[PDB]
């Protein structure tokens, strides 16, 4: 039979290491979306969950006019780009994106995609279910810097899940990176990147460039090949 | 009018920085739990998902001695904890679990349990649904360490969801840390360890410890309060 | 010429920009390391304490004699009086041939980085104490990989290389901050994490802060003071 | 008796093992650096190549005398016998005061730590050439935060501290190596991360290895060859 309270080393007691502060914030979760992921939890910012896309903007300035419906939203090539009128650091990311069941097109030309985080790094968005193109900008890569771990695809017609968390750099006085950008990316519940360094920004031709830059927004990639647009629903954003 | 290819600096060309290995394995990945998050991809072992809990042993050596009932199975407090038969280095994991809607006590004592990676470190499963503790041992805590970013929880009667990326330590010939164990943790979509540095050990009392180890299985927590147990879920790993 | 993968030339991977700034390094001082270098802000080099103030505010009235300086216990500690983030320092620091002490009472001084988190230093030349707040060690986190001590007369040479943190806006780490601390050519801290506050009593404390001072300690033990020479720090 | 959060005491927060290893640490060379502590293998300090060997296998056929050794170029690289994972470097060099040539073809050398990742060694005493391949640089990834040159004819000192990386089962790298390069006292590189192998000619390459020697350059340019001396290393 137990008679006295057990301690450790040189008398300390189980509750000199039990604090009290700081309390974590209470966060109400999503909930599970059919054929998706994560719904948005009580604290974060809802970019889109079917009605409209008035938190983003053509970077051309105005309204982002790509096509909303059916709860979804249809990438319109002849628009370009959309970006969230709002700038982020540090943050979890919620995206899902379907391969239309109609989708044409080899390599970098079949249902290409993307999401710059803070605009400057590209985690990339392509079919690359039974499509091979070059593994350095596979889908889920750090184009053209980090290879993702797996191919994880869904077939067209399916949700590809996306659950991004990022830290953003710091830059010195000069320019140059003092802490360079980290970020890991899960596709449909398996890690394409775990912890990966961002080395500079993503670039088609040649090395990655470091260009100072504080908060940026997100912005979506309209990728001007003739594949038939991808479509997107359930992003949500929550800053760390 | 286009007239030639575009080039960067000193003429280099976008095909030189396109790679065609090492290509990454096709991972078909699983689909989406009613409640829950993502069922297990075609690399990953099962640990359990409803039939049986043979991947699974009894601390005390021999079969482990949960129930297993109704697609779910429930802690025994009277036979201890329960670990995985194999043994992991890095990896990534899933695991939901229950606090049943009958649940009693207060603090610690309230649907308590855990998951200690590699058998060393602990990553704590309680009822935090209003019910206050101290905050470095509250649910997703690395116990008495790392303070979670949130409480995420979901009601009692209702699944509360665990993806784990945990990467293992390497240890000096003198048996202390050469590289710290890192874990990512995210409860229902929310993310509470963000790239989590491990000190040593989770205790109760006293400084973490710093004990040399190789692969370790994952143990499950059978902790002696009354509460009444909970229930495990959907569990699934795969080695990074 | 050769050429690599898809045509790539050497050409491609070479770059004129940015251009890494001409610095002229100092010399090797006799018994000691490297004097400093000509972007380093020089903090002591045999003169004066110009460069410092107490933390009690006003001069710092430790006493500056024979090229090194001196700690005066009664008058507590020195602070350097501008504030760094990250940097680079040089700091050579003597015991005295007639030093007595035992354990964490014997030459006790330090330099508090940022004024926040402590590198010890103390006579641990045939002096044992607890491992975790022995020389070089960051006080009570992090052993030192060696016992790297000259004898009391000798001059012990810290080069200690400095990250500082960034803060989450409700006060906790983003980052936290490292450090990699050499003493007399021996590496003792190895890109070190410091988890918060150096504390003689429990466990480290996460407090705000920006930019810091470089803080000499005055340990109030009855040990003899020890001497200091030789300090520059410059910023990263 | 003082006491913290929850009546927790300064003897609860003081531990007496692991004990770090005592280590007596070397003397400032005149003109140079620190020279080998008590637990380092010495490398080279003046009298012989015994400790290295010839990339194309038997001895290492580089020039000693006066108490250096000298690169001949019509023998290739040499490297140590002894293979290495972590550890910290002491190497120092010089330029001969009659060296003539440009940009990368002056003075040229280089440490391959683990014989894979090139520490840049070069006259870069106003020699221009692109950035991320001059001195201390990681050659051609990693630009250097200064220029820290000594003239031809003085002597240049590398302080390294090396982390080796781990690979996965794949190939791929489970870790990447880091480095920390100190040049006369001033640092260049900051905890930097390795990517690769060091490439002339297109992007680092991803090649699994275990430990490796420290391989030393003889680059085929007609300059007069560079001399080396005080060459230590310890395991971390
Ligand atoms: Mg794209
Ligand atoms: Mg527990
Ligand atoms: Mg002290
Ligand atoms: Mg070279």
């Amino acid at each position: 039979k137990e008679f006295k309270m057990p301690t450790g080393y040189a008398g300390i007691t189980h509750e000199m290491s039990e604090f009290y502060e700081p309390v974590p914030p209470v966060v109400t979760p999503g909930t599970d979306l059919k054929g998706g992921g994560f719904t948005a939890p009580s604290d974060a910012i809802v970019l889109f969950d079917g009605k409209d896309l008035s938190a983003w903007e053509s970077v051309k300035g105005g309204a982002a006019e790509w096509d909303v419906h059916d709860g979804v939203f249809t990438v319109n090539k002849k628009k370009g780009d959309i970006q969230t009128k709002q700038k982020f650091n540090d943050f979890q990311m919620h995206i899902e994106w379907q391969v239309p069941t109609n989708i044409t097109g080899e390599s970098q030309s079949r249902g290409n995609s993307g999401i710059f985080l803070q605009g400057m790094y590209e985690v990339q968005v392509l079919d690359c279910y039974n499509n091979p193109t070059y593994v350095n900008g596979q889908t889920g890569s750090i184009y053209k810097q980090s290879i993702p771990l797996a191919n994880a695809m869904r077939k067209p017609g399916e949700w590809n899940v996306y659950d991004i968390i990022y830290t953003a750099p710091t830059f010195k006085e000069d320019g140059s990176y003092r802490t360079h950008p980290t970020v890991t990316v899960i596709q449909n519940g398996v890690v394409l990147q775990n912890h990966t360094t961002i080395l500079g920004t993503t670039e088609w031709i040649g090395f990655p460039q470091v260009k100072k830059h504080g908060a940026g927004p997100i912005i979506l990639q309209s990728h001007g090949d003739p594949s038939e647009p991808i479509s997107f629903r359930n992003i949500w954003i929550r800053e760390l």
